[PDB]
């Protein structure tokens, strides 16, 4: 199955950390890297005291269950140092989404994909449009005519 990863970092050296989250989902077991998008400069969503963020896109290629890509993702956000806390929309040295994982529909506690809010956030759409110009969501919905009804601002280069 065909997964989709977004990858955010706004803290402690943004495009190493990305580097590091490419090489790692990389030898997540039982998968592999199909592509990767352009890395974008965007600015906060919600809170205005942080950083610019780094967002990039990856396709993965994975015989996992979702649950446990899920799992590893997670172990790689650790790896490179994520810490939460109460703020929502704050600041972190590494995420990883999973916007869509083929073509399934998941609603568990844990898991919601296709991502619960990717549909509104350009930093997440069009670096999946630069490597997916052709993906259709769940819903049947084309990313690339979603992009074209919003027309949410086009994105900068990191
Ligand atoms: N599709 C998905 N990809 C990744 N994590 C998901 C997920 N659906 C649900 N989660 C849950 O998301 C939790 C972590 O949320 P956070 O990483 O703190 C929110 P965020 O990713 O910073 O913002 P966002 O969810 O508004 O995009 C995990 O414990 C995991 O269970
Ligand atoms: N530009 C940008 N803003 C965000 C990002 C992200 O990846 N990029 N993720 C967030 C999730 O809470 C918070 N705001
Ligand atoms: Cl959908
Ligand atoms: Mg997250």
């Amino acid at each position: 199955t065909v997964a989709y990863i977004a990858i955010g970092s706004n803290l402690a050296s943004p495009l190493e950390q990305v580097n590091a989250a490419l090489k790692a989902l990389g030898d997540i077991p039982e998968s592999h890297i199909l592509t990767v998008s352009s890395f974008y400069r965007t600015p906060p969503l919600g809170p205005q005291d942080q950083p610019d963020y780094l967002n990039a896109a990856v396709a993965l290629e994975t015989s996992l269950a979702p649950e446990e890509l899920l799992n590893h993702t997670q172990r790689i956000e650790l790896q490179q140092g994520r810490v939460r806390k109460a703020e929502r929309w704050g600041p972190r040295t590494l995420d990883l989404a999973i916007m869509l994982f083929g073509n399934e529909v998941i609603n568990t506690e844990r898991l919601t994909v296709p991502h619960y809010d990717m549909k509104n956030r350009g930093f997440m759409l069009w670096p999946l449009f630069e490597i997916a110009p052709e993906l259709v969501f769940p819903d049947g919905e084309m990313l690339r005519q979603i992009l074209h009804t919003r027309a949410f601002d086009k994105l900068n280069k990191w």
